Order: C-alpha cells, then structure tokens, then sequence
DNA sequence: ATTTTGTAGCTACTTATACAAAATTCAGGAAAATTTTTCTGTATAATGGGAGCTGTCACGGATGCA
C-alpha cells in the first residue's frame, strides 16, 4: 500500500529513459524493483521525505537495465 | 708368367639389437597475480507521454439496427 501508492513520480522519473532507451514500460518496472527496494529501506527517522531518498533508488534501478541491456551486446556498464 | 682366377680362408670388421638411461624437451597446473567485472548507495524535493495520421479494400460482417 506504499510502493503502488507513489507509483506517479516514478513515472516522471523512468519516462526520462522512455526516450533514453529501453522502453516506457520497460522502464516502469524497472523502477517499481527499485521502488520497492527503497520502499523499504528507508527511514522514518530522518524526516526528510522519500521523495529526497526513493528517488534515489529508483534512479538506480534504471540506469541498470538500459545499461545492462537494452544494447544486444552486453558491454561492461563500468 | 702374371694375372686373374681361387679357395678356402681367416681376421678385422661393421653393421644390427635392443636397451637405456639419460637427456630434453613440454604441457598443464597451479598459482597467483591482477585486471575487469560486478554491486550498492545517493537524503532539500521531485508525482501521468507522444503523436498526427488523416486518399484502396472487403468483406464479411455487420452486429446492430432502427
């Protein structure tokens, strides 16, 4: 009831590689990994909201996935 | 009348054997060394995209119908 609960936002974010390449879809998830992972790895206790912190993940979670695919030949992300 | 042919012959004399360890190298192993690949985090806040295309057909359907 968190992670589905944001959903938007991870939108905003992935549609920035739904041109960067992958594709939209492919992107949403991509993020939804990391938005759970976050989802849960965070902490109420700093305050400062997850929209400073999710959206870490998220970001994360992208990249890896137009770099770690999305490129027929898997070259070293590095 | 020597010479070539001899015969009755060996001895020297040299392959032949086979082994043979000694080389002598090679391969593989093993690291070990290290280089390259992976993995993970990131704290103000951030909360719906892109596009357009717009000139046959057919048919069977067309359910949908009024």
């Amino acid at each position: 009831k968190m992670v589905q609960s944001n959903l938007r936002l991870v939108v905003s974010i992935a549609k920035k590689y739904m041109n960067r390449g992958l594709s939209f879809q492919d992107l949403i998830q991509e993020g939804s990994l990391g938005l759970i992972r976050a989802a849960e790895k965070f902490d109420h206790e700093k305050g400062y909201k997850f929209s400073t912190y999710a959206t870490w993940w998220i970001r994360q979670a992208i990249t890896r996935a137009i770099a770690d695919q999305s490129r027929t030949i898997r070259l070293p992300v590095h």
